[PDB]
């Protein structure tokens, strides 16, 4: 898949997009990767923000579906119509599918001032489609459609320019070292996964583990932090603080409303404690950890300085950027499973790696997941 590797671009915080076409003759455009999301949904009119956007009249391929879509959500809204046209994906594989697109005709707060893309690639599943399961999503059309293998696997890289993989239709080895281990996806909806345990430099938070899952936990490569929900995020920083008492800092810090600073290469890192999540694994009372470092949730701002990127969620645990940047992470929806590998691009030192454990002994793990 030599074809596919570095693929992804972006700039930091503002998400991972690769290029694609739509259309006949086809248009290029950069498109973000979100595995959050299920609609492909593309910039059709001359917002200012945007270098290009879907010119809907020089397709000839181009079918109308006369149906309207409108989507509010917490950080903003979209709005647009619904039609179908040929996609492709010019560094994926060699093919062409009728895809939905959504022509993005009105928003607020969607794009983004400054970034180099013009669309959303949704990659969840039909039923966080908008406006209901009906409308297919791209993956689906395209293992239809073709013979690609139902899967996908992604490697976010980071450093300010950022870069990366998505392989479709398979995974590529030398993206990742040792082995990958796998989660079940316990609905096919968002990539909803379940946490059975959480340590701050190997002390067990001791939380009953369904607030780990309270009322969701997810795989997002269109959310940049990791997202705790409240009660784990109270008592995740606390443990941090305790762990990192070396140094102080002020309560701003932690709550991602200021910054904290050091000279250019002096950053201490050894003071800040390694962060795992134990996850289900494949087998009955298994499970299996993922170990970040402070390199993934301490982010550079350049407009050295840093934001503490895990904030705290009333929506569950959002495993986005900050987490992905780990791993090598394959969407493994031909099994409904995903799986995490240590990645052959993950920002560490030389003392602490990302880390890829297992197999572990962990009991009730089905009673961590969150039920209406
Ligand atoms: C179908 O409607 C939506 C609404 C919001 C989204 C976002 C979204 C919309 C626009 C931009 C971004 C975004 C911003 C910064 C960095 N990365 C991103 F993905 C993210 C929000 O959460 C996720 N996962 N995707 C996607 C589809």
């Amino acid at each position: 898949f030599v074809e596919m590797v570095d693929n992804l671009r972006g700039k930091s915080g503002q998400g991972y997009y690769v290029e694609m076409t739509v259309g006949s003759p086809p248009q290029t455009l950069n498109i973000l990767v979100d595995t959050g999301s299920s609609n492909f949904a593309v910039g059709a009119a001359p917002h200012p923000f945007l270098h290009r956007y879907y010119q809907r009249q020089l397709s000839s391929t181009y079918r109308d579906l006369r149906k309207g879509v409108y989507v509010p959500y917490t950080q903003g809204k979209w709005e647009g119509e619904l039609g179908t046209d040929l996609v492709s994906i010019p560094h994926g594989p060699n093919v062409t599918v009728r895809a939905n697109i959504a022509a993005i005709t009105e928003s607020d707060k969607f794009f983004i001032n400054g970034s180099n893309w013009e669309g959303i690639l949704g990659l969840a599943y039909a039923e966080i489609a908008r406006p209901d399961d009906s409308l297919e999503p791209f993956f689906d059309s395209l293992v239809k459609q073709t013979h690609v293998p139902n899967l996908f696997s992604l490697q976010l890289c980071g450093a300010a320019s950022v870069g990366g993989s998505m392989i479709i239709g398979g995974i590529d080895h030398s993206l990742y070292t040792g082995s990958l281990w796998y989660t079940p996806i316990r609905r096919e909806w968002y990539y909803e996964v379940i946490i059975v345990r959480v340590e701050i430099n190997g002390q067990d938070l001791k939380m009953d583990c369904k607030e780990y899952n309270y009322d969701k936990s997810i795989v997002d490569s269109g959310t940049t932090n990791l997202r705790l929900p409240k009660k784990v995020f109270e008592a995740a920083v606390k443990s941090i603080k305790a762990a990192s008492s070396t140094e102080k800092f002020p309560d701003g810090f932690w709550l991602g409303e200021q910054l904290v600073c050091w000279q250019a290469g002096t950053t201490p890192w050894n003071i800040f404690p390694v962060i795992s999540l134990y996850l289900m694994g494949e087998v009955t009372n298994q499970s299996f950890r993922i170990t970040i470092l402070p390199q993934q949730y301490l982010r550079p701002v350049e407009d050295d300085c840093y934001k503490f990127a895990i904030s705290q969620s009333s929506t569950g645990t959002v495993m986005g950027a900050v987490i992905m940047e780990g791993f090598y992470v394959v969407f493994d929806r031909a099994r409904k499973r995903i799986g995490f590998a240590v990645s052959a691009c993950h920002v560490h030192d030389e003392f602490r790696t990302a880390a890829v454990e297992g197999p572990f002994v962990t009991l009730d793990m089905e009673d961590c997941g969150y039920n209406i």
